[PDB]
């Protein structure tokens, strides 16, 4: 009996399991894979009807429009801790966790086929109406929280107080405005109709999203566990994790669902992720005089002196003697440095 | 002068299902052309291929469907020969799915307008079959491990159906405790079981969904398609046991009767699974058989739990290697687990 | 101490949501049982009464 | 054991601010990225 052909080398599994697996001492070329889902927070009108919105307000004033908090979709957010790379690099190099490859896939797509779920009757003796209308899908992977832009419409609407809205809207806020920024740090309070990602600031995340508005369009879903969405930039780095944290934020609205009396309401589903990780060799950016800067300022007493910084200074004149030279036939001269060279006026 | 013919994989044996157990060389190929039956429910009066009419106005408080009204996934099995003959310690010799090819059978059956459709307008034809489609198939060496998702937890299912357990509001979201296997044709309803995207290292599934009230169904038929089932490492769905599992389900849209009742419709599906032989590490050494020898005979012990949610093993220190004495006995690893952050 | 405080969905603890955390370091011959289970009888099934 | 690599070169950031960065003299190979609104 001849021996078989010798097999093909693959990367070696070392530990599978729960969340307590990340605490393993590995070598340098370690790679991990983290499978995680997020809940959709569509509003939850009671405890019994999880994952929906409440019945919609049909027509209010353009001025006295006052919704309630139980009927707004919101962005779902979460934070994954990571363990330290407590390592031994020379000349101030560090090691931080990079998130190379994402792969998203919507969970629960065939719940919408259930037509006998209390819809309004579509014709004489027919079945139930499926979910159709404006869909929305949005997810984001990065080492920093999703810094997002303020945009709303109809600024004269009075939000309820469970939500976080842009502060002090004007008529100018309905287009690109600067003074309506916020971070994303609180689940089920950031409404979908009031925030979009800021294209200016996020050097560290990657957001993907698409939108289709309509009275009645079919929601198209697409499920495949061989798709692979790449997260590299032009230079070759993904999201770095500055602090040991990994911020994943996502939100999904599938469409409009009609109840038994004929009221449209919203529908959300969950979302799956699979972030692959790796160790990058980065360098230190900040100066050496930083640790001490804070260490002294949390031990020495606070002094309420007579001030010496800013437009209320009481220093008259400062001089910096450095090096030597010949006698200047004028002692009342003034010498300084303009932008790069040594200049001297009268 | 002409030109000496070019080379081509010298075809060998051919025939029915009993061809498989004939042993071949080491670099064999195999091509398996097989299909499946769609399970749409099949009411009565030999209308094998529809469903019964759908319910109209069941409220959320109490739902009472029947076994007929729910379509189900279709699954089957292909027996295979084994390949090792003697012991041959070291390495084994398994099968591998490489290239699938799918094609829907009977797609021009929808052009019938002299059927019992609704009269679409006063002197025209009838209404063809329209609405939501959901086409889905899967090829793997293992049963298709799937995730439990539903809406309206107050549905009481019929007892012929394999349906998830203890319905709560947590079942309307991605829940962790609705895992199961797919081991039975015509029992898993399609409105209650998506494929689990987490657990499938030996199963590739493809599915394109399009809901809507009345959208056109778009179908292809072409014998030049080719879908590679290799991964990014260079393997396909391996065959651990001597089997190859095929699972699929085809919905085509809703049919309208002449009076107004809606009822479902589906079709069969083709497969052409090219297989071949590979060389892996043995997953069944003599040491695995030895432990399964003793663990059959030894007495059952039923004590307090030592695994799971109510476990009692607390802290396990698996340490081997040595290192310079640390300046802290209990070193901490996470920098700030819970978070004492800004603002 | 200088990043924003997020309070989102609990990715640690009793009701944590992360499920499958692989870790790799090296190389290995191709395992013909991909869901590499280790405990040959973790439950206690198939034993003698 | 095994040693992690050295970093990989990326182009250096030099300056950033409001619209009044558009007054500073630059080198020869100075490659801006102007973000704006309409």
């Amino acid at each position: 009996p001849k021996k078989p052909k010798e097999p093909v080398q693959v990367p070696k599994l070392l530990i599978k399991g729960g969340v307590e697996v990340l605490e393993v001492k590995t070598g340098v070329d370690a790679i991990t894979e983290v499978e995680c889902f997020l809940n959709p927070e569509m509003g939850d009108p009671d405890e019994n009807l999880r994952g929906f919105s409440l019945k919609l307000s049909a027509e209010n004033d353009f001025s006295s429009d006052s919704p309630e908090r139980k009927m707004l979709p919101c962005y779902s957010t979460a934070r994954i801790p990571l363990p330290n790379l407590n390592e031994d690099l020379t000349c101030g190099n560090l090691l931080m966790w990079e998130a190379v490859t994402v792969q998203t896939e919507v969970i629960g797509i065939t719940s919408m086929l259930n037509l006998h779920a209390g819809s309004q009757k579509v014709h004489e003796h027919g079945g139930g109406k499926p979910i159709q209308g404006s869909n929305f899908h949005f997810f984001a992977v990065g080492g920093d929280p999703l810094e997002m832009q303020g945009v709303l419409m109809n600024y004269r609407t009075k939000y309820p107080d469970g939500t976080i809205t842009p502060k002090n809207p004007t008529a100018q806020s309905q287009v690109m405005n600067t003074d309506h920024k916020a971070y994303l740090d609180k689940n089920n309070a950031y409404p979908v109709e009031c925030w979009v990602p800021d294209p200016s600031r996020n050097e560290n995340t990657r957001y993907f999203g698409t939108f289709t508005g309509g009275e009645n369009v079919p929601p198209v879903l697409h499920v495949t566990n061989t798709a692979t969405t790449v997260l590299l930039d032009e230079q070759g780095v993904g999201p770095l994790c500055k602090a040991d944290s990994l911020y994943v934020s996502a939100a999904d609205i599938c469409g409009l669902f009609t109840n038994s009396s004929g009221t449209q309401q919203w529908r959300g589903l969950a979302r799956y992720f699979k972030i692959r990780l790796r160790k990058r060799s980065v360098k230190n950016p900040y100066p050496i005089s930083f640790l001490l800067s804070d260490l002294i300022n949390r031990r020495t007493q606070r002094v309420d002196g007579q001030p010496m910084y800013g437009m209320e200074s009481q220093v008259e004149e400062v001089r910096v003697f450095d090096g030597t030279e010949r006698l200047p036939g004028d002692p009342d001269m003034i010498r300084y440095i303009d932008k790069q060279g040594q200049l001297q006026t009268k």
